[PDB]
């Protein structure tokens, strides 16, 4: 779970939802009179972004109760009274913010026009502890209704130089690292296009490497501090053992490498491909 003062500048993002989630949200005193805040926050962009954990942390930021919901998961499964349901709760909990993932899934039939009534009625009933955030990466396919709920609206981008670094870093967090910052500023300049959660794929990928060159070895070398790491056939001092009887202590807990990463970022490649960039822009000249 992203923190944040780990959060990235986003382009200007952060800066928004400061002064249009956690400003209202935890300091409403300052809200008092002739004077009121918008209503009604729609986070849009590229996927992968992690815009959930983007609200999550707004939340925690503002001090605020959060309820995240699936738009697709509601829409895709058996439920009108778990949008009544949500909205309840978030009275009961004031200051509280309402992420609702996928407000696309809204406008597609069925039960989606079911839903959108309710979530829509709620919204109305709404507008003063309850923020709605809602995150679409479609927003071409978001309804004008819906739309016009989300007075504030916050492009989200891919990472840049910055993040992405980060990122890696997270990432990878308490794991034997023998990684220095200089290469993982390599790992962020080598994975341009790269969603953050793109990333992620590729370090859990990463993170099996020492691991899988364990169990593929035939072959152990004594690199006695006995601690016993993965070889071949004769190098300098192999044994043709099997790993499944090394003793948990006599076995050299390898340490991540550059190269780990390199195998994983040739294979998973970028989610978000350059057409799709063009008609999130559209998107935001007209509606942003």
């Amino acid at each position: 779970n992203v923190k944040w003062e780990d959060v990235a500048g986003l382009e200007g993002a952060k800066e928004a939802l400061k002064e249009a989630v956690i400003l209202p949200v935890k300091f409403p005193h300052l809200f008092k009179g002739n004077r009121k805040p918008t209503s009604g926050i729609l986070l849009y962009g590229p996927p992968g972004t992690g815009k959930s954990y983007l609200a999550k942390a707004v939340a925690t930021e503002a001090n605020s109760t959060f309820f995240s919901v699936s738009s697709s998961d509601l829409v895709s499964k058996w439920s009108e009274k778990l949008v009544k349901q949500l909205f309840a709760m978030a009275r009961e909990n004031k200051p509280s913010i309402i992420f609702i993932d996928q407000v696309d899934a809204l406008t597609g039939s069925e039960a989606s026009r079911r839903i959108k009534t309710e979530l829509l009625v709620q919204m109305n009933g709404v507008g003063q502890g309850v923020l709605v955030l809602g995150a679409t990466n479609i927003p071409w396919q978001l309804d004008s209704a819906i739309r016009r709920r989300f007075e504030r609206r916050i492009y989200i981008p891919l990472p840049d130089l910055a993040a992405r670094t980060t990122m890696f870093e997270i990432n990878v967090g308490d794991t034997p690292s023998v990684l220095t910052k200089e290469d993982y500023r390599t790992l962020g300049a080598m994975t341009e296009g790269y969603s953050g959660s793109d990333i992620a794929v590729v370090v859990k990928d990463a993170l099996m490497q020492p691991i899988r060159k364990i169990q593929s070895a035939t072959h152990f070398k004594d690199v006695s501090t006995r601690k016993l790491t993965p070889s071949s056939p004769g190098d300098d001092g192999a044994i043709e053992m099997s790993w499944t009887d090394i003793e948990a202590d006599e076995l050299k807990e390898p340490d991540l490498t550059i190269k780990d990463f390199l195998k994983a970022i040739k294979s998973t490649r970028p989610t978000v491909n350059e057409d799709d960039l063009l008609k999130q822009e559209q998107f935001t000249r007209d509606f942003g």
